[PDB]
């Protein structure tokens, strides 16, 4: 049996842990928390950690741990199972990306069509979209988007985008609220993440929704994907089962379990999501370095400078 420090949404983690317990008979104990906190705890615990695996919604949180020498290598063969072009790879082969969440534009298809959409996320923050674009400045993925803009286009472009949203956008407290605002006709489009919409569509039926999704693609900053993943702790005294679990997560079966539980894009190329997601490769996500604490601090400063 293994102990998994879990920064991923509890529902997803519970699902893969059960499919694992069923393929193998090995019990998983999930210890859930925020990935940044869990990473801090793993670093502090060091060679005395009881964690076998760290399962996260954000592979960026592995960087501090890898840099501290706290992660074990994963089999090359396992890493390759999800190594689609675009997918972040651990330079030390000491963690693996497993699935992704995407930025997206949700829009009310009774008011806008795909031909009205902007091909760059930068262009939603402009006067064409005055009063017409929702955004969620407190959201984690919004912050990731700002970080990506700063990295890809520079801080001035990122700040200008934020000021453009301040002037032209409608602020919503949460992605779910923004999605409902589009559905209810309050705003014709909003910047959210994919999984809110796919969840709503799965539950209610797309035939009963006014909203649709527009993906900018072509490695635009707005095609940003945030990657979930897993790592084995170097200090684990149960390497064999820890590795078995990570191997399972990258297996067809483990990926099938994840995608049934949460509308993340699987990174295997032979798994289709019951949420009816497009294949990961079609997203054309940009390649962006991992978000650091420093990156986040800088992005928060830009949000404040923009008046948000
Ligand atoms: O709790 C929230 O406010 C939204 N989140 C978690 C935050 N997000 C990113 C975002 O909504 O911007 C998912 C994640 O970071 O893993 C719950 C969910 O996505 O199910
Ligand atoms: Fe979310």
């Amino acid at each position: 049996d293994i102990t998994v420090y879990n920064g991923q949404q509890k529902e997803a983690a519970t699902a893969v842990a059960k499919a694992f317990e069923q393929e193998t008979g090995i019990k998983v104990t999930l210890n859930s928390g925020k990935s940044e906190q869990l990473a801090g705890q793993l670093k502090e615990e060091g060679d005395k950690t009881p964690a076998d695996v760290f399962y996260t919604e954000q592979t960026a949180t592995f960087a501090d741990l890898s840099e501290a020498g706290l992660l074990a290598p994963i089999s090359e063969q396992t890493i390759q199972q999800t190594a689609q072009k675009g997918v972040p790879l651990a330079p030390k082969k000491d963690w693996i990306a497993l699935s992704g969440r995407s930025r997206v534009v949700v829009y009310d298809h009774t008011k806008l069509s795909e031909k009205d959409m902007e091909k760059s996320v930068l262009d939603y923050a402009t006067p064409k979209w005055k009063g017409k674009i929702g955004y969620v400045s407190t959201s984690g993925a919004f912050l990731e988007q700002v970080v990506a803009l700063s990295k890809m286009k520079g801080d001035k472009v990122a700040l200008n985008w934020l000021k453009g949203l301040k002037e032209n956008g409608k602020l919503y407290a949460k992605n779910s609220v923004a999605l409902q605002a589009v559905e209810n006709g309050e705003v014709p489009a909003a910047l959210i993440n994919n999984y809110y919409w796919y969840n709503l569509a799965k539950e209610k039926g797309v035939e009963n929704l006014k909203s649709r999704l527009y993906f900018v693609r072509h490695q635009d900053p707005g095609a940003l994907v945030s990657y979930s993943g897993a790592a084995v702790l170097k200090a684990s005294k149960n390497q064999a089962e820890a590795q078995k679990f990570v191997d399972f997560l990258a297996s067809k079966k483990g990926q099938e379990a994840l995608v049934a539980a949460r509308a993340e894009y699987p990174l295997r190329a032979d798994v289709v999501s019951p949420f009816n997601l497009e294949p990961y490769e079609k997203l054309e996500a940009p390649v962006v370095s991992a978000t650091t604490a420093q990156d986040k601090e800088h992005a928060i400063k830009l949000i404040e400078e923009a008046g948000l």
